[PDB]
Formats: structure tokens, C-alpha cells, sequence
């Protein structure tokens, strides 16, 4: 059976495809065009992108299949070096921070997060209380801003004050310029051209940045042995049960930079595609309020309010099924085996999963795909196995998805009872990849109803 393939553009086969800052959309209309699974080349290199359940349960059986690194995660690799998202299973490191952190980020684990969650959330309804008559919300600065707040605190107690600034504080200017710098390297041939040496500089000073103040922080808390009992703290302690070793301090530095990039980058993609989706569906948006207002009967919501959000839950499922933020995951044959009765595959071949594809297969979701129904998840249970999949699959799962869960839950509970929202521009989606996905541009105006904190 030939496999589907895209346009070809003769010696450089499919590779200018990608030639484009909206990869992902790319992607996924030519998913549209060529169905559930199709062949892309490039000089050198192949895989196949995956895009219906059918198949995709296959990809995610972990006897058949082991999380392969993507280029982009290769080049990520380079400042996040063996920490848990850019580690290969087989790593001696990514098995050992696995079993020590994953305890602290159980859906128990927020409990002791709950009251530091809390102090950034505040500190948005704040802000958003005290703009003037005529002023506006730009969602996805104000989303990145609690996001990273929160896994800054809540991880490491480091507070980095987004909601101080206009201008985004020099650790994570380095981050974002590193996470760029990669990205550009994807659609670039002869990366050791002379061209691409002050790209090459200007990388090499944002990782010098980035662990300059990392290990000041890791060696700050050693020296100070003041004890919270925080990501940090779990992991300057912790032993992993299996070898009875304890994380190196470099490796703790590239778990805490994984952090700070996976702690909250697509987790404020959400959130601003959560309130994209309420602010065009007025009805969904009342419902949410309703419950916000029933649950969240006290100034500062508790722990276990957050969990009676049932409907706001709703809500955030369906915004990532719709756009899930992290929306490509890539794995690797470990043996021989044949995909889908038809498509062989040799131990070593790559397979991409496309999750927005996958999330708007009609064989699982009926024919009204693209129109945003949080009464789809009234029962999640009702979701077929591997039909749903924005946090990545078995072991190799996001490891902070209840995490960003608790979070979105409780800040999006608090601007709904807080704030009536206007679409006041009809803004028109625009969906920014910086790997990631977020809405560019997208802004509201939020009234408040004058509830105390
Ligand atoms: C909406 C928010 C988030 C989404 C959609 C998301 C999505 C994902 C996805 C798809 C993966 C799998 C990557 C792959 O297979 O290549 C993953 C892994 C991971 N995520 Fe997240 N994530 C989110 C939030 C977070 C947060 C808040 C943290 C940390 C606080 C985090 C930390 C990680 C880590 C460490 C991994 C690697 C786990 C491992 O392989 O051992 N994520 N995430
Ligand atoms: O990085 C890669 O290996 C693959 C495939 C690829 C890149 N170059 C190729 C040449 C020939 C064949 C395949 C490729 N790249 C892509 O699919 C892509 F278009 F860059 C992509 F979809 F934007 C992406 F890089 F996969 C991606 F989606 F951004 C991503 F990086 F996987 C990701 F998803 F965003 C992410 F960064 F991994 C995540 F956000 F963390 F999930």
C-alpha cells in the first residue's frame, strides 16, 4: 500500500513545506487532505505523521513503541539537556528524576501548591480590577505572566514578578530567544555556514544566562538549608527507590529549566484559548459563571473548591482538544511491527502524532468537530482509550498535567466569578506557533462585578 504523501519539491522532497511560521496548521491541512496517516521526506531524513484514533492507538502501545526525540526536541536538548521532556527512556537520569518527582506532582500534590497557586491568581484579579473605564486585557501576556509566576514560585520559591514588568525579566529573555534560536534551526540547510555564527553567539549566551541563575538558586538553598518543601526541596533530597541515588545538582538545573519552559509556556495557551472559546460561546460562558458563582462562596478559593469545578473542567478539556498547546509528539519503532494491518515499519522508524488531527477524528466525535461542546466530557470516562491525548502518552506522559489542570481550573474559576467578559474587537483567531500554540493578538475587556477579595 502506498503511503499518502504531501507535494514534493524534487531533491528537497517535502522539506519547504515546512518552510513557514504556521508548521502545525500546515500540517494539519494537509492531514485534511491526505487522511489518517502520510509519508513526509526530507534530504536524509523521513517519518509519518499519524492522525486518526485507529492508528494511533497502535503508536501508543509502549511494547511496540518507546518516545523517540524530535529535532526540535534535539536542539531544545542543547539548554535542557537530559531533564525529563529532552531525555530519552533509556537514560539513566530520565528513569531516576521521574521516580523522585513524580509523587510531588500527583493531583494530592497541589494541595501544598493550592496556597502559593493562589497568591499569583489574586495578583491577576488584581490587576484586572484596577485597569480604568476605557483600557483592555491582553490575554495571553497576562496568561504567560500567572503561568510562569506560578511554576516560579510553587517550584522553586522564586518570585519573578511578571506583574511588576512590561518587559519580560532577563532569564526568561534568554529562554524565549533559546527556544526561538531552535525552532529557526528546523528550516535551516548547512547549520555550520559562517552566516548562522551570531546566531550561534547569541545562543550560546542565553544557556550561560539561564544556568548562571539556576545553580545560583540550587546553591543558594543548599548553603541557606531553609526548607520549604517545594519542587526544589523534593529534589535536593530525594532519592529515587530503584538505585537509591539522589539527582545530580546539574541535572536538578535542567529539570528546573524544563520547568520553567514546560511549567507554563503551554499551560497559558490554554488558558487564552479557554477564554477564546467562552468569550465566542456566550451560553458555555454563563454556564461557567453559574457554577464559578454556586462553588467559589469564599474570598480566596479552597483546594477541594477547586475540584467541585466540574463544568470549568469541561471547559479546559474541550479548549485542548480543540487546540492542544503542545500539539506533536514523536516516537520510534523499538522492533519490526506493522501499523494498521498495512503499513510495515522497521525497528528505528519514526511516527509523529498529530494530537489537533487526532482530537477532531469523526469516527470518535461525531461530525460536529469543530464546534466547542464542554457536555463532550460530562463523563471522560465516555472518551475512547488514546482518542484524547494533549498531554502525551504512558510513562513518557506529562508529568505536570494535574499541575496546569489545578491552576487553569482555579484562575479561570476566579475570572469567572470575578468579571463579566466582552469581546469587544470580534477578534479573529490567530494562532502564533512558537512550537507551542497561542492565540496572537487576542484581547478582552473585563467588567468587574465587585466581588472582595
Ligand atoms: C496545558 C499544559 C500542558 C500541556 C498541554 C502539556 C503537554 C505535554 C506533552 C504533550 C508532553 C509529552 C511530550 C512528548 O511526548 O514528547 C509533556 C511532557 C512533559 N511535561 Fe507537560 N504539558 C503541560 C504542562 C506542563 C507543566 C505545567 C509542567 C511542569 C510543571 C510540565 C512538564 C512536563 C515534563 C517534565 C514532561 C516530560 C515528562 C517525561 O517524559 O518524563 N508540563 N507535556
Ligand atoms: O522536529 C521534528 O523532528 C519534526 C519533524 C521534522 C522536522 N524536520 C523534518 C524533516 C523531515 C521529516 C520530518 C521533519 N518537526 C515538526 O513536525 C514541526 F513541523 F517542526 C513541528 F510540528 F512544528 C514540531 F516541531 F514537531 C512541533 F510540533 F513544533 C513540536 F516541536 F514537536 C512540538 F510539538 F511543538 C513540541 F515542541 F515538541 C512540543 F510543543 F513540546 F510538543
Amino acid at each position: 500500500k502506498e503511503m499518502p504523501q504531501p507535494k514534493t519539491f524534487g531533491e528537497l522532497k517535502n522539506l519547504p513545506l515546512l518552510n513557514t511560521d504556521k508548521p502545525v496548521q500546515a500540517l494539519m491541512k494537509i492531514a485534511d487532505e491526505l487522511g489518517e496517516i502520510f509519508k513526509f521526506e526530507a534530504p536524509g531524513r523521513v517519518t509519518r505523521y499519524l492522525s486518526s484514533q485507529r492508528l494511533i492507538k497502535e503508536a501508543c502501545d509502549e511494547s511496540r513503541f518507546d518516545k523517540n526525540l524530535s529535532q526540535a526536541l534535539k536542539f531544545v536538548r542543547d539548554f535542557a539537556g537530559d531533564g525529563l521532556f529532552t531525555s530519552w527512556t533509556h537514560e539513566k537520569n530520565w528513569k531516576k528524576a521521574h521516580n523522585i518527582l513524580l509523587p510531588s506532582f500527583s493531583q494530592q500534590a497541589m494541595k501544598g501548591y493550592h496556597a502559593m497557586m493562589v497568591d499569583i491568581a489574586v495578583q491577576l484579579v488584581q490587576k484586572w480590577e484596577r485597569l480604568n473605564a476605557d483600557e483592555h486585557i491582553e490575554v495571553p501576556e497576562d496568561m504567560t505572566r500567572l503561568t510562569l509566576d506560578t511554576i516560579g514560585l510553587c517550584g522553586f520559591n522564586y518570585r519573578f514578578n511578571s506583574f511588576y514588568r512590561d518587559q519580560p525579566h532577563p532569564f526568561i529573555t534568554s529562554m524565549v530567544r533559546a527556544l526561538d534560536e531552535a525552532m529557526n534551526k528546523l528550516q535551516r540547510a548547512n547549520p555550520d555556514d559562517p552566516a548562522y555564527d551570531e546566531n550561534k553567539r547569541q545562543f550560546q549566551e542565553d544557556i550561560k544566562v539561564m544556568n548562571d541563575l539556576v545553580d545560583k538558586i540550587i546553591a543558594d538553598r543548599k548553603a541557606s538549608g531553609e526548607q520549604s518543601d517545594d519542587l526544589l526541596t523534593h529534589m535536593l533530597n530525594g532519592k529515587d527507590p530503584e538505585t537509591g541515588e539522589p539527582l545530580d545538582d546539574e541535572n536538578i538545573r535542567y529539570q528546573i529549566i524544563t520547568f520553567l519552559i514546560a511549567g507554563h509556556e503551554t499551560t497559558s495557551g490554554l488558558l487564552s484559548f479557554a477564554l477564546y472559546f467562552l468569550v465566542k460561546n456566550p451560553h458555555v460562558l454563563q454556564k461557567a459563571a453559574e457554577e464559578a458563582a454556586r462553588v467559589l462562596v469564599d474570598p480566596v478559593p479552597s483546594y477541594k473548591q477547586v475540584k467541585q469545578l466540574k463544568y470549568v473542567g469541561m471547559v479546559l478539556n474541550e479548549a485542548l482538544r480543540l487546540w492542544p498547546t503542545a500539539p506533536a509528539f514523536s516516537l520510534y519503532a523499538k522492533e519490526d511491527t506493522v501499523l494498521g494491518g498495512e503499513y510495515p515499519l522497521e525497528k528505528g522508524d519514526e511516527l509523529m502524532v498529530l494530537i489537533p488531527q487526532l482530537h477532531r477524528d469523526k469516527t470518535i466525535w461525531g461530525d460536529d468537530v469543530e464546534e466547542f461542546r464542554p457536555e463532550r466530557f460530562e463523563n471522560p470516562s465516555a472518551i475512547p482509550q488514546h482518542a484524547f491525548k494533549p498531554f502525551g502518552n504512558g510513562q513518557r506522559a506529562c508529568i505536570g498535567q494535574q499541575f496546569a489542570l489545578h491552576e487553569a481550573t482555579l484562575v479561570l474559576g476566579m475570572m469567572l466569578k470575578h468579571f463579566d467578559f466582552e469581546d469587544h474587537t470580534n477578534y479573529e483567531l490567530d494562532i502564533k506557533e512558537t512550537l507551542t500554540l497561542k492565540p496572537e493578538g487576542f484581547v478582552v475587556k473585563a467588567k468587574s462585578k465587585k466581588i472582595p477579595l
